[PDB]
């Protein structure tokens, strides 16, 4: 019956999409097309999680630094304030992300993402863009997986690394639950992905990985992604 009602939350906004759910080493697929679980995408935004870890990792950047907006219109208005890294996950801001890759360069962070192996681990000539518009895509499974590893420290990092990226996805504590979450919106690609790639973390200690990926169109608002995932969660037990 879950599953059932899961596929109706995607049919009713009209679109397709899937929402993997990974708990120990096992995934469930849910939603009206499963078949995305393994098809893969750009990750956009999502990549910032494993950006973090790399600029955090080999010092090119600081979780308490501050890029200070340089008062030049940005693309989104939310993008223009001062922020942290945590501040700048939190709004998916490109710009402070774009400089930390530009800070790690290109041979590092193709070490890195191969060493990794997130998604295609492949990042092409370009540090500044190759998360946003091709060569890097990932599936669905595979962004559940690099969440519920990040989730348990167990990506191939420091502990204080992961420790320090978490908190930077920290969304809020809701029913006891912890709920981390990045979101991302692949918008100038054909077709459009959304993603909402987390976990939470139950008040017993259980942690459940989940990403939620699907096509984004015209006239269907961003915020059906955090209501689709958060809507499944509570029918799945989850949240
Ligand atoms: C990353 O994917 C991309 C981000 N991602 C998102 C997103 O919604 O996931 C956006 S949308 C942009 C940022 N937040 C603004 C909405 N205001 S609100 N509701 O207060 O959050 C608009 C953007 C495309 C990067 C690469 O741009």
């Amino acid at each position: 019956e879950k599953a059932e009602k899961i596929k109706n939350l995607f049919n009713e906004v009209h679109t397709t999409g899937v929402l993997v759910i990974q708990q120990g080493q096992t995934q469930q697929s849910y939603g009206n097309d499963l078949a995305r679980a393994s098809t893969e995408y750009v990750p956009a935004s999502t990549f910032d999680m494993l950006n973090a870890l790399i600029g955090l990792e080999h010092h090119k950047a600081t979780t308490t630094e501050v890029f200070k907006w340089d008062g030049q219109k940005r693309l989104f208005p939310e993008w223009e304030k001062d922020m942290t890294l945590g501040d700048a996950m939190k709004a998916s801001a490109l710009p402070v992300y774009q400089d930390l890759a530009r800070r790690i360069g290109l041979e590092l962070m193709s070490k890195e993402v191969k060493r990794v192996g997130y998604g295609n681990a492949d990042i092409g000539t370009q540090v500044d863009n190759f998360w946003l518009v091709g060569p890097l895509k990932i599936t669905p499974q595979q962004e559940a997986q690099f969440a519920y590893k990040l989730a348990n420290k167990t990506l191939p990092f420091s502990p204080k690394v992961q420790d320090e990226v978490q908190s930077m996805l920290f969304i809020e504590e809701k029913n006891g639950n912890k709920i981390y979450a990045k979101s991302g919106w692949g918008w100038d690609v054909d077709p459009q992905v959304g993603w909402l790639t987390g976990w939470v973390v139950q008040p017993q200690g259980n942690i459940v990985a989940f990403s939620l990926n699907l096509e984004m169109k015209k006239g269907i608002p961003s915020s059906v992604r955090k209501e689709i995932t958060y809507k499944s969660l509570e029918q799945l037990g989850i949240l």
